[PDB]
């Protein structure tokens, strides 16, 4: 048996801490976490275990570690079957990825509403705060391949397919609430600029390069988005720590067939959070699976990601009632003008078993609504609805992706269309049409109704004539990027300007350059002279006298633009690094690791190498990672426990290790000796706010060290990095 | 016209230093290199400008803005066929990725050999020094997706595809002379083992993990590549700094019908040079198309990428004179005992125009042999001739793949073949079999013989019962890792350990790293012991005194096996960064730019924001990157000249440039009072090896600069490197 005798191959099939144990398939690391979808899938669950190994026609193989050949050092035979099934199977395992969102993590989970929501929508998931509806839930990049980093620079994907008793509802939206374009003719452009370059195809996952800035030069719809994706939001700490959108403004339709307009929101119970952009950009070179790990972690731990969906609603005579066009979704609906009513809340709380079956072939679209939700006229919604069916044809290989088992519907479905490429259902039916008397017409039609109804369009009316014409409506650029502008702390803007000032240097013909600061000149003077200076442009005369762009129905800022202008941090599920020593203070471990779990907040124990240590009472201390293995970038915190200082004191990883965390603004807390650190960071002896220090670890360096970790990061200290050589 | 009017969105055609000009298409770039396949592909070669935007049937389109719709705000129209063939075409850009090497970067060259090879084979591209033989090469790592990073720790793949009189051959080699296994039965299971794990599909580009490790622990055949691929072989600067091997020995076949038994080589004309671990770790977030880009612009700079193909050539009657088995993949063939005779050379010398076209869709495959070569009973090689026409069913849509541009031959090509999807050849034959009278017989067979002759087999005896059985000739994995071991240099040892070490850190399950560290040490007592007191184990009195296997050959060492023993440097096609200041001393970088450009090195002027500075003599110097944009990670050395020196001291994006490059072991100039720096790097007065330092960047400062930059990096800095915090 290969296995160990100790069975510590095998994870244990309880919550466990990230790091403490292998992670697993979902089924086998809580397989008493179940939901209907969950269950349906048991059909096509293969298990291994006491299982012999077979060829795909259930043969046994006597011996899979050698082709069939004439003497034992002679040529490979044709007869070899077994060979060329388990070769030929190899050599297909490979699908297209999606045009976009290649990049992309997935978990099961389940959503249920606070209360009915029947006097606004007659959609059944909706219609019962006690009925849950299980979902599937992906967040992706945007440009990158399947094998791109995690932690780029990019607009983030948060899709959801809710699997209702009436349908299956596909809620498919981005971290940001707007897009960069109006009409869905212009995607292929767009996505082309930003993609790599089709002669060399180069940069991966960056929008830092010529053919991007030069579309966005020549589009200034797309200033918008582009503000945000230079903000840190387009530099999430988790997927747990950012908000969700559907953008485009649809309709709720109740059962008395009243239309309200609605755009739909993802509220994160864990708060928002992102990185800063030096460690991002490290970070996927150091782990470039860092959202797709932590995510599963966070979900083997217990710590679940929760979201609070929310709907701001909008009724139909209030449509014009605006200075944008509810339809144009590079516009967002300011949460000051229109409040976002909490609706549900939704909990992923298994991963998958298998990432391609489930995750890779999983079949997200927006036109996949039911009864209770519509459509409206927004442009770049309309050219979706036509993408996202007709794709899934070359990428899951043809029009029964449906019967794929992650996108099957578990509710019924019965219709006449047959055939198609790996049809699995065998329909009974003597008919294949309708309307018949074979089978006295079922599966019949039903007329729409209040519950369980046939799907029936709102009779929107509509009255033009047959034009390819961007609304005039849609033809303000400025005013929303200016508003989410002046709606962002100092600390925000600053890394505002050193996005577009980075990303900017990066292209090589500067008269890009200069238009996108003419540009910006239009959004704001401040805005765009910082970032000019960073270029070393000056703005012309003419520039400077721009006038700016209107205020938003009056409002001059709206707080919630912006990650942190209003508290709203929760530690439970970071993590802190723990540097050891080998004569680790045991008194400073139990205080730190008592306080830390209390908060249900993680830790991982690092060192010079791997193995154990022994602290000073003999405790043994198995160690996480080396200083060099797992980086600062990693983790939320560090702390340094006293002990054997001298151990470390002059090792350069571990210096480096608080030098990196210092300026990336990460809370830093020393204990006792350890407290000779400081020079390594500078510090006076008086202390800075931001570093945790005292003779021992207790409860009131715990304290300190926490209420600093529920705020993020120490953005007070800004100043101080500039000068530091990290 | 939205171009600039002074033309500066425009490359050059010329050649042009990297950075100095946007990179562009080939034919574009370098219209005048021209070669028989370039000029063959014109056919299919498509322009653009002064042509009228048009759909795909030819219908010039007059709104490539909008979709149709009733009413400029009203819903979009099913009529509109212009915005359903664009989006349709977007929808199905994709193709599924290489099963393996799905990461690469192409270019197109030609061959040429020395001398007629005439006497050992009768292949007609090695028939006459004056005939020519385009190529196209495609270098590429083997675990990442395509949009997955260059610079990780892989084994690289370097394929060149030779387009002859007589057919395609495609030489699909690596850059190791070895494989990880001997029967291609177990590829799949080798490939499952080292790519993302199935449950969350992590870790991209990397063998740093569980399942890679349990899979070698328990296959110890594997070893031997795997000591190649945790050297710094793992992780080259530059394709153009790599060898390549075909790894199986084949047959060559002369005109009289003799086989001699060979292996391929490729020698790099630009010398043997890899990263090291921390900088090609780091360099995969700051730029994850490093040797792409490299590739790509040293073609643009005219520092064409040159080869030398050589052969070991080894008598029919000889085949069973060493202590391996000829066939086993596993084994290399010593040059200290079978010489690397010079065939030929290989310049590559254009970029293609499409990467999607011409780089993605290139297929090779090791089965694409010509008359003059056969292949041997390698168990190995004989798999992969099913594998790689089977993969192409499904990569390249059909059985038509010959007939995308890039694949086809230059020389004629006919058969009975018909039909299958994407068929382009319009048949005229009467007859589609033979034999056939109706077309009397054409197209026909044609005997072997000694030019323009049919192929044969070589009639090898095969006797032997049907087994699947590995020869006993095979069952030995550890003398040829203890080879390499021995001849790698100190320092190369070094990090041949911290690569074990480093990968193994990341294993989670401790068993699995014991069960590694047992099998090193039945290679190398010196090499398990590091790498066990690195991951905290102590080996065993049994471990310790495992008898070392036995020479091989009577071989200790062969320094052919080392990168670095044997020196053999070339400064020409790297790169320099110059740290500016804002009032630099023009002597010094005229001294300094122009000794770079006389030895064929580029440079790259730094600061601290893009635009302009201005030298003391009012010089102005354009800026190509900032210090954080372009690091030091990017660059061979740099240097730093005198000036203003005040003005960047205190930058602590300039003290880490230095400290970064001294911590990765690259040489440093500082002129003047650019010398303020060595406290930064803690350089002693009397200063040291591997930093030049002076008054002034004149008499021997370049010099002696480049002779540091022909030794590739400052190895004797190890030692001092440890206690830096970078
Ligand atoms: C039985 C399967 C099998 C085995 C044992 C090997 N390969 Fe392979 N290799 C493939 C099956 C395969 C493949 C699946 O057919 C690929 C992927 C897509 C393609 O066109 O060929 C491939 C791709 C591939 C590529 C990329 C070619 C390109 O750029 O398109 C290179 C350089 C190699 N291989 C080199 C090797 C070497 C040096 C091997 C051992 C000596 C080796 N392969 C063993
Ligand atoms: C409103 C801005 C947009 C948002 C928020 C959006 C959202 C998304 C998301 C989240 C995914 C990933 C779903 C998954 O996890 O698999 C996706 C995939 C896709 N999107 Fe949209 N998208 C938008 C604009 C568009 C437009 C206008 C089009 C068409 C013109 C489009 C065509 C596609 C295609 C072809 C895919 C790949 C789907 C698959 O292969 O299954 N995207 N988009």
């Amino acid at each position: 048996s290969l296995a160990p005798e100790d069975g510590s191959h095998r994870p244990a099939a309880e919550p466990t801490p990230p790091g403490a144990q292998p992670t697993a398939p979902g089924s086998l690391k809580a397989p008493d976490t179940r939901n209907e979808k969950l269950n349906s899938l048991e059909d096509v669950r293969k298990g291994s275990e006491n299982y012999a190994l077979t060829t795909n026609q259930g043969v046994r193989i006597a011996d899979d570690q050698n082709s069939l050949r004439a003497g034992s050092r002679g040529p490979t035979l044709l007869e070899d079957f077994i060979l060329r099934e388990k070769i030929t199977h190899f050599d297909h395992e490979r699908i297209p990825e999606r045009i976009v969102h290649a990049r992309g993590s997935a978990a099961h989970g389940y959503f249920q509403p606070y209360k009915s929501l029947s006097d606004i929508t007659k959609a059944d998931f909706l219609s019962d705060p006690n009925k849950i509806t299980p979902v599937f839930v992906r967040f992706s990049t945007v440009q990158g391949g399947a094998g791109s980093a995690d932690t780029v620079r990019d607009i983030r994907g948060f899709a959801t397919k809710f699997y209702t008793e009436e349908g299956i509802f596909d809620l498919v939206g981005n971290n940001t609430p707007i897009f960069f374009i109006q009409d869905a003719h212009k995607f292929p452009d767009f996505v082309h600029a930003v993609k790599p370059e089709p002669h060399w195809a180069i940069p991966q996952g960056q929008a830092a390069h010529d053919t991007f800035w030069d579309y966005v030069s020549l589009q200034p719809e797309t200033l918008h988005n582009v503000m945000w994706a230079m903000s840190d939001r387009g530099i999430p700490r988790s997927y747990r720590t950012m908000e969700g959108f559907g953008i485009h403004t649809f309709r709720l339709i109740n059962a008395e067939g009243k239309a309200t307009f609605v755009r739909f929101h993802w509220k994160p119970l864990a708060g928002k959070a992102s990185l800063v952009w030096d460690e991002a950009q490290k970070l996927t070179g150091r782990d470039p699976d860092f959202h797709r790990r932590e995510l599963w972690e966070a979900i083997e731990a217990g710590d679940f990601p929760e979201y609070e969906l929310g709907f701001q609603l909008i009724p139909e005579e209030d449509e014009f009632k605006f200075d944008f066009d509810l339809l144009d979704p590079t516009k967002l609906i300011p949460e000051e003008l229109v409040p976002v009513q909490r609706v549900g809340k939704m909990v992923l709380n298994r991963n998958p078993d298998n990432f391609f079956a489930e995750n890779e072939q999983a079949a997200f679209h927006p036109g996949h609504i039911v009864p209770g939700l519509d459509f409206t006229n927004d442009p770049l919604l309309q050219g979706r609805l036509f993408s996202y069916t007709d794709t899934q044809i070359s990428r899951l290989g043809g029009p029964n992706f449906h019967e794929i088992p992650i996108n099957r519907p578990t509710c019924p479905y019965h219709n006449f269309q047959r055939d198609g490429m790996h049809r699995m259902g065998i329909d009974t039916n003597p008919a294949n049409y309708e309307p018949n008397s074979i089978n006295d017409n079922w599966p019949r039609e039903t007329p729409p109704g209040p519950k369980r109804g046939g799907f029936e369009s709102y009779q929107e009316r509509v009255e033009g004539n047959k034009v390819r014409e961007r609304s005039p409506s849609f033809g303000e650029y400025y005013s929303h990027p200016r508003l989410f502008w002046l709606s962002q702390t100092p600390f925000e803007q600053r890394h505002i300007v050193d996005g577009f000032s980075f990303e900017l240097s990066k292209v090589v013909r500067p008269y890009i350059r200069e238009r996108v600061v003419d540009q910006l000149a239009h959004i704001d003077l401040t805005l765009a002279q910082a970032v000019a200076k960073n270029l070393g442009i000056e703005l012309t005369d003419d520039q400077l006298n721009i006038t700016p762009p209107p205020d938003v129905n009056g409002l001059k800022k709206d707080p919630s633009l912006s990650l942190y202008a209003i508290p709203d941090g929760d530690v439970k599920g970071r993590v802190v690094a723990i540097l050891l020593n080998d004569e680790v203070r045991s008194a400073d471990l139990l205080a730190i690791l008592k306080a830390l779990k209390a908060k249900g907040v993680h830790a991982k124990l690092l060192y010079s190498r791997m193995g154990e240590v022994t602290a000073d009472d003999g405790t043994v201390l198995p160690i996480a990672a080396t200083f060099a293995g797992a980086p600062s970038l990693t983790v939320d915190a560090v702390i340094v426990p006293c002990g054997n200082i001298a151990d470390i004191a002059d090792n350069g990883d571990a210096n480096y290790y608080l030098m990196e965390a210092y300026k990336h603004l990460k809370p830093i807390a020393l204990a006792g000796d350890a407290r000779k650190f400081k020079a390594t960071i500078k510090i006076a002896d008086q202390g800075e706010e931001g570093i945790v220090e005292a003779d021992s670890a207790d409860g009131s360096f715990m304290d300190e060290l926490l209420t600093l970790m529920a705020a993020h990061r120490v953005w007070s200290r800004i100043p101080k990095i500039d000068k530091i050589p990290a």
